DNA sequence: TGAGGCATCCGTAGC
DNA sequence: GTGCTACGGATGCCTCA
């Protein structure tokens, strides 16, 4: 079985080792975490536990043997020797081309540089995401589930450890009372094996260039801004919430000197018991006596006053029973920068491709929106996310992305046309839907009017447009066939992709990464069109990730070749003025970057034109850069 | 037969 | 019957005293 080889205490039979893992140019390495449950003589502490330990590291070339490297203090080689060769066997020098394959790259590589002070840079193959690539909407897999699936083989050796059902590495997890050493060099073993089987199944898929080209640096980038983490102020989040807690109190005060009787807002049923038949107001179609929701309240505000106050009150509490305690209670000291942050964590495994933040979703934060005080008072949250001292948010995003991607893979000239010119479209129908002159639309009108586009092109119609757009079914149809009619270019797209998923049975990315959705087949009306629907999401969701990930890649070279300093907020961690590209936040669209106000108009330069090379598009990309202090208040910038 | 803990679904937000 | 995601709170359902 296993052939576990100490290299520790032997010196001939550690050169060796040093000299055949030079010679090789693909790695297994893992990590092997373990309890203190009997400091500074067992191993290295890791941040966020400090009830864990990190021991050692199991490498794997081939066949059933796993080297163990040992960095525990436990005599000819000593613990800075042995540091300084595992530092200089995992660096890229004189074109060395390796490929380490490590499982959950992103916690590894956190783990190793915060802890054992060691930065890997090289070729990163994840059996992780490969897995993901195949199918991208399956369960988060484990190490157990790959085994099953890809090596069989060895699947008898996972027995006695129950661990592996977990989303999480063998090596890494300190339970199953088993000795760290056997676990990273069993995980090393299967993680090897079973990426080599991953390999052959991506070069028959062809899904190996984008694995290795947009992926694996895609999570070196991820892994990179959740080291550095988004600023924070804990200055501002108070005062937003003292205001909002000030108008809650209002609106209760005046909800009771108004009916005089009890609330309890939060119970739907008292709402509706006070509200559809007491207070006059019948209710709509359809204990339960009467919907209590955002639509049928919009649908009747201006008859009362009442109904208004009780929305308003149920979005504020929605701001601070949500956002404003998950950010509070999450933050850090960060003791080198001098300011609170907040670390998020990561999750690339989305069905399109997107990539979601987790603890918390800070994707989530609500936009600015006015407010009365019996003038507003801009109670964004958005305001209290700020850069370093002399430093400033350098946001830049692509303007109207979809759109783009789907006259590029319609081959609409008009339209094509039409985008190419410096021109909007989106204010425009907002504009001739309300009448007003076409230079002439706010803030929620035009996210009112991107949401009737993109609903429009994804498929919707009939009674469902009516609602948002507040005009009759008849009119609206005739208005969407007009527009189908005008817009040829994108129904014969939406024909073209049903008939190719219906052919194939899964969709295709611009960039190869493919989606399957059976549900295509399901002889049910609503379901097929539901399935329909998501082929035509798809094929233009995933596009716009690849793209953003494509430019999230581009900017991290190039701002990696320039700036000569360290690379994140954690990599100085490892020890000078701050200035650097660093990488912040990503919002499907966005590319939030905090730069020190030394770099901005290099900066400023190097994200907008990488930005809009990433994909030669018969559209033209366009880039919004905006630079400010803060989140909330961000301005345009000249160039 | 009543009560407490747990699995599930809903309505909100962003893109 | 617009799609992708996270998530805190409401609402049974199952189980135990
Ligand atoms: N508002 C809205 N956006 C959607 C919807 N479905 C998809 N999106 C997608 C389209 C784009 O890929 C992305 C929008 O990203 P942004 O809001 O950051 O675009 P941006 O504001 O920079 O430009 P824009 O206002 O759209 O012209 O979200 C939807 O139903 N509503």
């Amino acid at each position: 079985s296993l052939s576990i080889i100490d290299v520790a205490s032997d010196q001939n039979l550690f050169q060796t080792f040093i000299k055949e893992w030079r010679c090789k140019k693909r790695f297994s390495i893992s990590l092997a975490c373990e309890k203190i449950r009997s400091i500074r003589d067992d191993g290295f502490p890791i941040k966020g536990c400090d009830d864990t330990l990190v021991v050692g590291l199991a490498v794997c070339w081939g066949g059933r043997d796993a080297y163990y490297f040992s960095l525990q203090k436990e005599p000819s080689l000593t613990l800075k020797d042995r540091m300084w060769y595992l530092q200089s066997c995992l660096r890229k020098e004189s074109d060395k081309e390796c490929s380490v394959v490590i499982y959950d790259f992103i916690q590894s590589y956190k783990i190793l540089l915060l802890s054992c002070g060691i930065s890997l840079e090289q070729s990163y193959e994840d059996p992780k995401v490969a897995c993901w690539l195949l199918d991208p909407d399956s369960q988060e897999p484990t190490l157990h589930s790959i085994v099953t699936s890809f090596l069989p083989h060895e699947l008898p050796l996972l027995e006695g450890m129950e661990t592996s059902q977990g989303i999480q590495s063998l090596g890494l997890n300190a339970g199953s009372e088993h000795s760290g050493r056997y676990r990273a060099s069993v995980e090393s073993i299967l993680i090897f094996n079973s990426m080599n089987q991953l390999n052959s199944l991506l070069q028959k898929e062809n899904l190996q260039d984008v694995f290795r080209k947009v992926e694996m640096p895609s999570q070196y980038c991820l892994a990179l801004l959740e080291l550095n983490g988004i600023g924070f102020s804990t200055a501002e989040c108070e005062s937003q919430k003292h205001i909002m807690q000030a108008k809650l109190d209002a609106i209760e005060t005046q909800a009771y000197q108004l009916a005089g009787h009890s609330f309890s807002f939060t119970s739907s049923d008292d709402i509706a018991e006070v509200l559809f038949l007491e207070l006059k107001l019948p209710p709509n179609r359809e204990g339960r006596q009467f919907s209590t929701s955002k639509d049928v309240l919009n649908k009747l505000k201006a008859l009362h006053p009442l109904p208004g106050l009780i929305l308003e009150w149920r979005r504020i509490t929605n701001a601070i029973t949500k956002v404003v305690f998950p950010l509070q209670r999450e933050k850090c000291l960060n003791p080198f920068l001098g300011m609170e942050r907040i670390y998020p964590v990561s999750q690339s495994h989305t069905a399109t491709g997107r990539i979601t933040f987790t603890e918390p979703n800070i994707q989530n934060v609500p936009r600015d929106f006015e407010i009365k005080m019996p003038m507003p008072f801009s109670i964004s949250m958005r305001h209290a996310f700020v850069p370093f001292p002399g430093g400033s948010i350098l946001a830049a995003d692509y303007s109207q992305l979809e759109l783009r991607i789907l006259a590029h893979l319609s081959h609409d000239r008009r339209l094509i046309q039409v985008l190419n010119t410096g021109a909007d479209v989106f204010r425009s129908i907002a504009a001739e839907w309300k009448m007003i002159e076409p230079e002439s639309v706010g803030d929620d009108l035009r996210q009112q009017a991107k949401q009737i586009c993109y609903g429009i092109i994804y498929g919707m119609g009939a009674k469902s447009l009516g609602e948002q757009m507040g005009i009759k079914e008849n009119d609206a149809a005739c208005y969407i066939d007009s527009f189908k009619s005008r817009y040829t270019g994108i129904n014969q797209f939406m024909t073209e992709t049903v008939k190719n998923c219906k052919r194939d049975g899964f969709v295709q990315t611009i960039l190869g990464r493919r989606r399957y959705l059976p549900g295509i087949k399901d002889n049910n009306p609503y379901r097929k069109a539901h399935a329909e629907r998501q082929a035509i999401n798809t094929i233009v969701q995933g596009s716009a990730a690849d793209i953003v990930k494509i430019a999230t890649v581009n900017i991290q070279k190039q701002l990696e070749t320039f700036h000569s300093t360290f690379k994140s907020h954690g990599h100085r961690e490892g020890m000078c003025p701050i200035r650097g590209g660093f990488f912040i936040l990503q919002l499907h669209d966005e590319l939030l970057y905090e730069v020190a106000e030394e770099d901005v108009v290099q900066v400023a330069q190097i994200v907008k034109n990488e930005m809009e090379s990433a994909v030669k598009l018969s559209v033209k990309l366009k880039v919004k850069v905006k630079i400010g202090a803060s989140w909330g208040e961000l301005k345009d910038f000249d160039v």
